[PDB]
């Protein structure tokens, strides 16, 4: 009940509490897990609203001017959208683990991975136009030119994660667009890239990963209401 | 003579010099004036490699395998690529000026301006694809929305830039598209954008961004021969 979203019609919710942070979320959304990763990561006490993002309070656009999860909102009231920028404020504003390196050079590489990772979210987005087992082959093809990329980092730095030996920032940054690829029927497109395999396998054993993991069976629900354009979609399960 | 750019069959360049950075730069791409402007406000000693993008050296794939400008080289040998990552990586590398705030929240805030900006540059491609007097009216039109927003950040902060009243990263970043509006004639885009207009004055009397202007009359040599595909567009003038 209390994960319900907030929609059209939903009152402005109130002043976030001191102590606390607020992210404006959507339970199946990967820009939005990649914050709530992060807040798990670092231990940082938050609240969550769910938006329903096929039916938006009007008053969603006064947090973000674009209407798009994630937001977060401060005790102070100050508003960061767009999932990376919320992802850093987040590293640099709290205490905890360090998810980016402190070094400005190491601090490029993970950004420069997250480049080589910049085509995989519209390939989501485009699997969506798949009708038939001929657009399958070549939405397979395309996931993996860009798995190759990625495959390539790993067998350059021969780490467990793309940032080093321990998990960090940039794993959690392309983290969710995997979670999604057995459920996509995709699971294959990692079958050329031997690392990037063993990498998925590390991060279902991370403690934040597997605390944020949507089963199969979710994310199929979710999946079905919003390719109807359900207003039910953001709240399945519920 | 000594800017003239390398392309294919030129030698690998060496080493780069201890207390020396090179950038891989062509000397009419805005993305890579982004890297130039921050090397400049910040007093960094640097060299710079133009490379033919018409005809690019096999070599330059080793430094971005990409093969696009800018790229950073220091003198152990580490590459840095995406222009924004090239930025920020000289900001935290190097000392002077800051060009970001240290504050989290005011860093996030230059970040989500860029965001604001991000249809800009593909703006710019697409000015290309205008045959017409119908389509030129279309691009003033898409220009406008975009301008609106930045226009909106302005008249919030009631600074004279974006970052507060002192020119910061953010205004580097997206002053090189200002900067080719009047060649584009795309100049009367900023006429019902009052502050955007006065902001583009403020721009042209910085010390770094007059330092880097290349005139009208330069810009329009480069764009003529890199609409038919010439490879000696990069060398316009030498
Ligand atoms: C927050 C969010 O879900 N944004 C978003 C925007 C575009 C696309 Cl394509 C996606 S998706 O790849 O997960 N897919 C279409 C399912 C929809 O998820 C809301 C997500
Ligand atoms: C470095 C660079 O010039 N990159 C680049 C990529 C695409 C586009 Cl469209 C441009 S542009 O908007 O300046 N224009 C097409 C002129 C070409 O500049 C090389 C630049």
């Amino acid at each position: 009940e209390s994960a319900r979203s907030l929609g059209k019609g939903s009152a402005p919710p109130g002043p976030v509490p001191e102590g606390s942070i607020r992210i404006y979320s959507m339970r199946f959304c990967p820009f939005a897990e990649r914050t709530r990763l992060v807040l798990k990561a670092k231990g940082i006490r938050h609240e969550v609203i769910n938006i329903n993002l096929k039916n938006k309070p009007e008053w969603f656009f006064k947090k973000n001017p674009f209407g798009l999860v994630p937001v977060l909102e401060n005790s102070q009231g100050q508003l960061i959208y767009e999932s990376a920028i919320t992802c850093e404020y987040l590293d640099e504003a709290y205490p905890g683990k360090k998810l980016l390196p402190d070094d400005p050079y190491e601090k490029a590489c993970q950004k420069m991975i997250l480049e080589l990772f910049s085509k995989v979210p519209s390939l989501v987005g485009s699997f969506i136009r798949s009708q038939n087992k001929e657009d399958y082959a070549g939405l397979k093809e395309e996931f993996r030119k860009e798995f190759t990329k990625l495959e390539e980092v790993l067998t350059n730095k021969k780490t467990t994660f793309f940032g080093g030996n321990s998990i960090s920032m940039i794993d959690y940054l392309i983290w969710p667009w995997f979670e999604r690829l057995e459920a996509m029927k995709l699971n294959e497109c990692v079958d050329h890239t031997p690392k990037l395999k063993l990498w998925m396998a590390a991060m279902k054993e991370d403690p934040t990963v597997s605390a944020l993991l949507t089963s199969e069976k979710d994310w199929q629900g979710f999946l079905e209401l919003y390719l109807q354009n359900s207003p039910e979609a953001c709240d399945y399960g519920l």
